[PDB]
C-alpha cells in the first residue's frame, strides 16, 4: 500500500500547456466557456488519459455495508434495506442505475460489509458482517482497513485495463451520514452539531442523540487527524474505506473520479490525508443537500457544477454529471478554431 | 397576440397529483432525489407531455442579431462575428453546436436582424439589418416588437407538431448584453451598475462607459416596466424579442423550455410580465457567471442546477441541462417501487 501511495503520478503539465493552448484558439470569446475550459486542462494533465481530454467507457461503482451504530438509533430505515437495495442494483431498478443508463456507464456493486447472506450478482469483496458500532469502541482494526483499501484500488486500476476512464462513486450502508459526520467533524475540526445532517428523513426530533453519537465515537476513539487510515478504521465504515479506495486506485492509474454527495466527500477529505497527490484527479458533480455539505467542500476547495438539492447518494449526482465531463471533451475536439 | 396570450394552459394539477404519488412510492426515501422529483411532477403538469415527465426530440432554437448599441464601445468583438458565428453554427462546430449533439438534440438558428446579407441554411426571419442604437431612441417599433413575437411563437409550437418537446434558448449577437442589462435594470428596479457585466471579455477599464450607455438608454426611453412589449421595443432588441417569443410558444404550447444564461434571463423576465403564465413552463439551467444574474434570477424566484461559471451564451448552458431533464424521467418511468 505504500507502494501504491509512492506511484500515484503528478498531473503532467506539458499536456495541460498544449490544452490550454488549444482551447485559447476556439472559436469563441477567450474563457467564455468558464469552468468546462478549466474541467479540459484538468482532464489533459490525467497521465491515464493519454494527454488529451477524452472520456471511453464509464463505470459508477457502489460500495454497500452494514455499520454497527445503526443500533444507536441513528437511522429510520430498516438494516434490512441495504440487502434489498443491493440487490435491486443487480436488477438496474434504482436511481443510480437508472441515471447511469442515460449516461451510458456501467454500474458495478461492491459488497464490502453487508451484514446477511452473498447476493449473487454482487462483487463479493466483504470485509465481516457490518462494521464495529463506532459509539463502543472502531469500527474495525487498521489491518482490515488498509487491507480494503488496497483490494479496491487493484479492483478499480484493474477496470482501467478493460477500458473504463472514468469513474463515479457511490454507496449504500442504512445509518452511514453518521460515520461520515464524525470523520468530517475531525477532518475539519468542525463541531458535530455543524454537520450532523437528517440523513435518508431523520426526524429532527431525533437529530440531538445523532450528534451525542457521533461526540461520543470521536471522544471514545480519539482519531488522530493526522492520519487518514486512523480515522477511517476508528470512526468511518467499510463503505467509506472502500470509496476512499476507488479514488486511490483512480489516481495510480492517472484517471477521474466522480464524487457524488455527503458521503464521498468524508471519504475524499480521509483520501486527500492519506495522499494529497490523489487531490488532482477528483472532480466534483452536485451540492449535496446534506447539512455539513458546505464545510466538507470547503476543506477540499471544491465547488460542485450541480445544485440540484439531491441526498439519494448512491452515486446518483456522479452518474448526472458525466455527461458535463463529455461536453468539455466534445467541446475541445470538436469546436471550430477562430484561426480559419 | 392576445389570442395566443389568453390561449396559454394553465398546468394540470391532476396530472402532477399522479405524479408526486407515483415518485413517493419509488425505491428510495421520500424525498431524496430532491430537485429531480420536483423536476418530473413540474414536467408532468405541462399539457403538451402527455400527462406524464417524457422527453421525445429536442432542439435548441438560437436567436441571431446586430444592435446598433453596438457603435457606442460597449462591445470588443467586430460586428462581422456575429454573420460569422451564425455561419459557423450551420457547420456544427460551436459550443452550443457540440453540446447539443452531445444531448442528441437539433440546432437550429434564426436570423432575426444580422446586419449583413442573408446566410443559407439559416431560418430567415429578419426585422432588419441590425436594431436601432437604444443609446438615442427606441431598438424598434412595438408593431415590429409584436410581429416578430408572433411570428416565433408560431415557428415553436410548429416545431410542436414535428415531434418536439423540449425546447431551449440561445441567442447570437455583438453588444446583447447592454440591452439585456437595460431590461433587467428596468424590470427589477435596479441600478445600472449592480447589473452591467463584462460580457465577452470587455476590459474593466472600459466597463463605466456600458453602465452609462444603459442609464442614457432607460433615460431617453422611459420604457414602462409594467408593459413588457414596451421593454422589449424600446430597450431590448431583436434577439431579445426572438427568444421571448420562444418562450411564449412553447408555453402556448404546453411545453418546457430551458433557459441559458444571463440574455435569456432578460427575455424571461419580459415573457412572465406579458404573461405570468409563461412561468410554469420554464426551466433554468445554469447559473451565468455575469454580473447581474444572481438580480435576475432572484426576481424570477428560479435556482440554477448548474454552476459551471459559464458566459458562452448561444444556448450552451441550456443544451447541458437537457441530459438533467431526461434523468428525471428516467427516474420516473425507471425505477423500481417499495411495495415489491
Amino acid at each position: 500500500l505504500h507502494a501504491l501511495l509512492r506511484d500515484i503520478p503528478a498531473p503532467d503539465a506539458e499536456a495541460m500547456a498544449r490544452t490550454q493552448q488549444h482551447i485559447d484558439g476556439l472559436l469563441k470569446p477567450p474563457g467564455s466557456l468558464g469552468r468546462l475550459e478549466t474541467l479540459a486542462v484538468q482532464l489533459a494533465g490525467m497521465p491515464g488519459l493519454n494527454g488529451t481530454p477524452q472520456v471511453g467507457e464509464k463505470a459508477v461503482l457502489v460500495m454497500c455495508a452494514d455499520h454497527g451504530v445503526w443500533d444507536e438509533g441513528v437511522a429510520v430505515s430498516p438494516k434490512i434495506v441495504t440487502a434489498i437495495q443491493a440487490a435491486n442494483m443487480t436488477r438496474g431498478t434504482t436511481g443510480v442505475c437508472v441515471l447511469a443508463a442515460q449516461a451510458g456507464a456501467k454500474v458495478h456493486v461492491i459488497d464490502v460489509g453487508i451484514d446477511a447472506e452473498p447476493i449473487p450478482g454482487v462483487v463479493n469483496m466483504r470485509v465481516a458482517r457490518g462494521c464495529g458500532n463506532i459509539a463502543v469502541g472502531p469500527a474495525m482494526s487498521r489491518l482490515q482497513a488498509e487491507a480494503l483499501l488496497l483490494e479496491v484500488s487493484r479492483y478499480t486500476c484493474d477496470l482501467a485495463q478493460r477500458g473504463v476512464t472514468l469513474f463515479g462513486v457511490g454507496e449504500l450502508g442504512m445509518a452511514n451520514t453518521t460515520p461520515a459526520a464524525a470523520m468530517v467533524s475531525v477532518f475539519t475540526g468542525s463541531d458535530a452539531k455543524e454537520v450532523v445532517g437528517i440523513g435518508a428523513n431523520l426526524p429532527p426530533s431525533r437529530i440531538d442523540n445523532k450528534v451525542d453519537v457521533v461526540r461520543r465515537a470521536i471522544a471514545i476513539n480519539q482519531p488522530n487527524p493526522r492520519d487518514g487510515i486512523d480515522v477511517l478504521s476508528k470512526v468511518g465504515g467499510f463503505d467509506l474505506v472502500g470509496m476512499t479506495g476507488v479514488m486511490l486506485g483512480a489516481a495510480r492509474c492517472g484517471l477521474p473520479v466522480l464524487l457524488d454527495g455527503f458521503l464521498s466527500y468524508s471519504a475524499a477529505l480521509a483520501a486527500c490525508q492519506i495522499a494529497p497527490a490523489v487531490r488532482p484527479y477528483l472532480i466534483p458533480s452536485h451540492f449535496s443537500a446534506e447539512k455539513g455539505a458546505r464545510i466538507a467542500l470547503a476543506h477540499l476547495s471544491m465547488e460542485p457544477y450541480l445544485h440540484m438539492a439531491m441526498r439519494l447518494g448512491e452515486g446518483s449526482g456522479a452518474a448526472l454529471a458525466m455527461p458535463i465531463v463529455e461536453a468539455a471533451c466534445a467541446m475541445f475536439h470538436n469546436m471550430g478554431e477562430l484561426a480559419a
